[PDB]
């Protein structure tokens, strides 16, 4: 249980008069700071059955979550899709073999740019945010992928 000691105000940096907010926290969005994950690293995925846009902005290409975790906020189409993950200088990439996604599912991280492509059951279209911790040793590794209406 996080309990409350007695913390009530939020520490505002510099200066921000904020008299009136919106509930972004609602969105599925956890605050991340600058941690230990991947630096000077960025991931890139690209979505193929519907659409197959393949379209990785980079104000969102690679975010660091203050905690040895990394998450990427991805848009593709609804009902039936699949996508990979891979850098540009032939880096650490994911592939999903028989994984098969689906909604709110962790996923393997694997390696390899010539696997098999992750499916996910999604009747419904939007952007979902990939949230996944790295091993420090380069041992263990889990991904983890929900959707936010």
């Amino acid at each position: 249980t996080p309990s409350a000691s007695g913390l009530t105000k939020v520490a505002t940096v510099s200066a921000a008069s904020s008299l009136i907010g919106e509930g972004f926290m609602a969105q599925c969005d956890n605050p991340t700071i600058e941690g230990d994950g991947p630096i000077g690293k960025t991931l890139y995925v690209v979505g193929d059955f519907a659409d197959a846009s393949w379209k990785q902005k980079p104000h969102r290409a690679y975010r660091y979550v203050g905690e040895n975790t990394y998450q990427a906020v991805v848009d593709e189409k609804a009902g039936a899709f699949r996508m990979q993950y891979a850098s540009k200088d032939w880096s650490p990439q994911f592939t999903a073999d028989g994984l098969e996604l689906t909604p709110g599912k962790t996923a393997s991280l694997k390696r390899g740019g010539y696997g098999q492509d992750t499916a996910v059951t999604l009747p419904e279209a939007g952007q979902y945010v990939w949230s996944l911790k790295f091993t420090d040793s380069g041992d263990p590794e889990q991904i983890m992928v929900s959707k936010c209406p």
